[PDB]
């Protein structure tokens, strides 16, 4: 039997989690020992994994617990902790990419006789990682976008989207968005048009799912795909569309999907950019009208036109944290296979592959 303990999260405002109730119980089915960490952060109940049969302990016990345990959270570990790591861990730890000090992630490890499976790497045996948020990001992200939209329709251009919340459950969240589209759509509004990038895939499918929901129907909704981006930018369908989401990360040295000089017509009609995948480190953005990397408390910035209407965009990087509950349930659904492994990891690919990838990063240091 294969035990986990699901470390609390410390980073602020970070309330998902690595592992659900639901997939805890699910572990516990195939024989698994489950402990949960009591997390204050977490969007969780405790009474939840104790329901599902996990043992509760302490947050932080994870520093003291036996070296048999397979220490399991999400973010990074606080750089200024500098205890060797004993543990068998899975996290997203980065340190794989040069972060700053990322010899000395690796060297508390070293140091350990730890491991690292980075959950950022992990790939199935066809080669596609394993669990990520895109889903959710673009659900989240086109959910915004729709309220930032709606918010111009109804409110004076000195004013800007208040901070926004995390929401409990996805219905919570979609009938706010409806509630706001709907006030916009009363007051005479022409039905606004979004056009998605990287629309085919999960990402893609997320904010598509939103809109949906919120009463957009497709015939408003112009879904580009690779085909679409293909002949190259700049696109006039971006100033021409209401609301625009980018669902994919480019970096690569491209003609750029749009760009000031496009923007700056008084015929423009776009409102509303999306970036889902915004990292203002990319080195090539695709989407350069923007600096900031916006974030719930202060969510949209201005695009400084020189005509056309106030637009704005959000560059939000914590998307998944508007749901935290169903960003937790869906990544944590997507890792359940491969944890479903680890009773058989010194031979199970995907965590060979993991092992592999640490032992080589360790030989750099
Ligand atoms: N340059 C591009 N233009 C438009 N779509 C793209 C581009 N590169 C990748 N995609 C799509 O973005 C989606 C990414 O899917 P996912 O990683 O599941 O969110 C897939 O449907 C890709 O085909």
């Amino acid at each position: 039997a294969v035990t986990l303990h699901l470390r609390a999260e410390t980073k602020p405002l970070e309330a998902r989690a690595a592992l659900t109730p639901t997939t805890v119980k699910k572990l516990i089915a195939k024989g698994f020992k489950i402990y949960v960490e009591d997390s204050p952060q977490s969007t969780f109940n405790i009474n939840e994994y104790r329901q599902a049969g996990a043992i509760i302990v302490p947050a932080g016990s994870w520093k003291t617990a036996p070296r048999d345990r397979i220490i399991i959270g999400l973010k990074e570990m606080p750089e200024t902790d500098t205890f060797p790591l004993v543990h068998e861990h899975i996290q997203f730890a980065h340190c794989y990419k040069d972060q700053a000090g990322w010899q000395n992630v690796l060297m508390r490890f070293i140091k350990g006789h730890g491991t690292l499976y980075d959950l950022e790497f992990l790939e199935n045996d066809q080669g596609r990682r394993v669990a990520a948020f895109g889903f959710y990001a673009g659900f989240a992200g086109a959910a915004l976008g729709v309220r930032d939209w709606a918010f111009k329709q109804t409110h004076s251009d000195d004013e800007d989207l208040p901070a926004v919340s995390p929401y409990p459950n996805e219905k919570a969240l979609v009938k706010d968005v409806t509630k706001d589209y709907k006030e916009a759509l009363a007051t005479g509004a022409r039905k606004p048009t979004v056009l998605i990038i990287g629309a085919l895939g999960r990402c893609g499918s997320g904010a598509i799912d939103l809109l949906h929901k919120v009463g957009i129907p497709d015939a408003n909704i112009l879904k580009w795909d690779i085909k679409e981006t293909s002949r190259g930018g700049p696109f006039d369908e971006i100033p021409q569309a209401d609301i625009f989401i980018n669902c994919i990360y480019l970096s690569k040295p491209i003609a750029p999907f749009t760009n000031m000089e496009k923007l700056n017509n008084p015929n423009r009609r776009l409102r509303t950019v999306v970036d889902v995948s915004a990292d203002t480190t990319n080195p090539h953005n695709p989407i350069p009208i923007y600096t900031v990397a916006t974030v719930f408390n202060k969510p949209t910035v201005l695009v400084p036109t020189t005509a056309g209407p106030k637009l704005s965009v959000i560059s939000i990087d914590h998307l998944p944290s508007l749901l935290p509950r169903e960003a937790s349930e869906f990544f944590s659904h997507d890792l359940l296979p491969s944890l479903e492994l680890l009773p058989q990891r010194k031979t199970a690919p995907v965590w060979v592959r993991a092992k592999k990838l640490f032992d080589r990063h360790c030989a750099r240091v």
